[PDB]
């Protein structure tokens, strides 16, 4: 059926993204939720009270209702899922919690951390800012072979915890198909911005339909390691509409829909990148006191204090009847969720306006 957690992850992805959205209605928006609410999920082991129960809040877990229990069983069994070998081929996820050697480690954190959440937990000397930086981007450029380089850009001097969620997906269609090259097509970003985006065209049976709840096109397509892609394009004039309508609930409805119709795609073969300070975007969800001096880290280390100072999030994908069918062109803004079909859960959700950008 669908991971316990599934429908907070959903809540979770679109609590972060209407966020982002709201800041700037002009950029491109791509982030994981499933890779994010793992980390900070994992970072609660380590926290107490306030700063244990804002951190899982920010998540869009109704503490009330559902028992702590259930919500590391539910990221326990969504790991086991993305951890398989079909999964590890196309998926790479890693957390690094960095934190400064002069510190006396609660062991019981560091194995939960090891053991439930397969996060690797290193001591560095941030003493040594410039060494530190270095240190904690080898660790994500080595966990990426390379696709992840210089992620961190900033350490501030007092700090002494920095945590890094890094997801790497690559993208390939499940179905094989009558290959041609790509063609240079425009892809309108606004009424005076258009840029040239290499254009799969292709004519078949697609899960295509369009929607007068979301006023979009909405395609669903199946990528290897168990991933469906969504991709919703707004009417004219309709993308914010289309943003303010999406529910788990339709989500959930175009999942379950299996019929094809035939239509003449025109699919865009565009690699994405997000990077975020957690810091900020999850400081705007109510998530604050594990970032202030007031922090509860009591779990992580029982004698010092001790806050989170850095939190970075980098999601990157790369792409490896006879009569007139509709024709549909992903050659403007459009709306997508990528879902993992055993969980149901979003593994990343975004918007892409400028192609280039
Ligand atoms: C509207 C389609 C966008 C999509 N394109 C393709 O998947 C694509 C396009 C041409 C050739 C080709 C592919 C896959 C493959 O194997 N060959 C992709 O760029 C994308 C954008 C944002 C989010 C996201 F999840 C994904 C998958």
């Amino acid at each position: 059926t669908f991971n316990k957690i599934t429908p907070n992850l959903a809540e979770f992805a679109f609590s972060l993204y209407r966020q982002l959205a709201h800041q700037s209605n002009s950029t491109n928006i791509f982030f994981s939720p499933v890779s994010i609410a793992t980390a900070f999920a994992m970072l609660s082991l380590g926290t107490k009270a306030d700063t244990h129960d804002e951190i899982l809040e920010g998540l869009n877990f109704n503490l009330t209702e559902i028992p702590e229990a259930q919500i590391h069983e539910g990221f326990q069994e969504l790991l086991r899922t993305l951890n398989q070998p079909d999964s590890q081929l196309q998926l790479t996820t890693g957390n690094g919690l960095f934190l400064s050697e002069g510190l006396k480690l609660v062991d019981k954190f560091l194995e939960d951390v090891k053991k439930l959440y397969h996060s690797e937990a290193f001591t560095v000397n941030f003493g040594d800012t410039e060494e530190a930086k270095k240190q904690i981007n080898d660790y994500v450029e080595k966990g990426t072979q390379g696709k992840i380089v210089d992620l961190v850009k900033e350490l501030d001097r007092d700090t002494v915890f920095a945590l890094v969620n890094y997801i790497f997906f690559k993208g390939k269609w499940e179905r094989p198909f009558e290959v041609k090259d790509t063609e240079e097509e425009d892809f309108h970003v606004d009424q005076v911005t258009t840029v040239k985006v290499p254009m799969m065209k292709r004519l078949g049976m697609f899960n295509i339909q369009h929607s007068k709840k979301l006023s979009s096109w909405v395609l669903l397509m199946k990528y290897l390691g168990n991933a469906t892609a969504i991709f919703f394009l707004p009417d004219e004039g309709k993308l914010q509409h289309l943003e303010n309508e999406l529910t788990h609930d339709i989500i959930t409805k175009f999942l379950e829909n299996e019929d094809r119709r035939s239509a003449s795609l025109h699919l865009p073969k565009l690699s994405i990148t997000g990077t975020y300070d957690l810091k900020s975007v999850l400081g705007q969800l109510g998530i604050t006191k594990v970032f202030s001096n007031g922090a509860d880290l009591s779990g992580v280390t029982e004698e010092a204090p001790l806050k989170l100072s850095k939190a970075v999030h980098k999601a990157v994908l790369t792409i490896d009847p006879m009569s007139i069918p509709p024709e549909v062109k992903f050659n403007k803004p459009f709306v997508f969720l990528m879902i993992e079909q055993n969980t149901k859960s979003p593994l990343f959700m975004g918007k892409v306006v400028n192609p280039t950008q």
